């Protein structure tokens, strides 16, 4: 069961539990104003359906076993195709709407609905280590600063940017990295 125990987390952030229907009954997410959600699936997840509201408390009771979590502000940070940005806002104000670059014109970055994932100072990117040639166009060996994961599949937050993946300017992208916790909102656009 994920979210853990009193961890701060950010309003996109899904309620994560390891016949489906079934475990899908014994599953119940208890909120001040009754946040409805869906399921998506071994392992089921239950995500609120317009991101969480802020700052409310939130509990997940499964079998025997409750556990809850606090939400702090709602932070959202926007990735359009088409304009190339990377939009932050922070409860309603953009504060920064920085200029990004997604990808590249063959894998830019996958339109869709996330959340932080993980923050790392500086993480070691090998292409070499699933399969592509560094001599490879979509080929890389880099040591990405302020990264925040996107999703499980490798998508990150820190051109001719490779994986689909995020890129800013080192003043921005410590910004970024700062500002975020875990669970805040991360869209993709047009």
């Amino acid at each position: 069961v994920s979210p853990a125990n009193g961890a701060v987390v950010g309003v996109a952030h899904p309620v994560v539990v390891t016949d489906r229907r079934a475990v899908e009954r014994s599953i119940r997410i208890s909120t001040p104003h009754n946040t409805t959600g869906h399921f998506e699936w071994n392992v089921v997840r239950w995500v609120p359906h317009r991101y969480w509201p802020p700052h409310t408390r939130v509990s997940v009771g499964v079998q025997e076993l409750t556990e809850g979590f606090e939400t702090g502000d709602a932070l959202i940070g926007v990735a359009s195709i088409s304009a190339h940005t990377f939009t932050v806002s922070r409860n309603g104000e953009v504060l920064r709407t920085m200029p990004a670059s997604l990808g590249k014109p063959s894998r830019p970055t996958p339109i869709g609905s996330f959340h932080a994932m993980s923050k790392e100072r500086t993480v070691v990117m090998d292409s070499r280590t699933i399969g592509i040639p560094l001599n490879s166009s979509d080929g890389y060996l880099l040591t990405a600063h302020y990264a925040v994961r996107v999703t499980w599949s490798g998508v990150y937050v820190h051109a001719n940017v490779s994986h689909g993946c995020i890129n800013l300017s080192p003043d921005n992208a410590a910004w970024y990295f700062d500002a975020v916790t875990v669970g805040d909102p991360i869209e993709v656009v047009g």
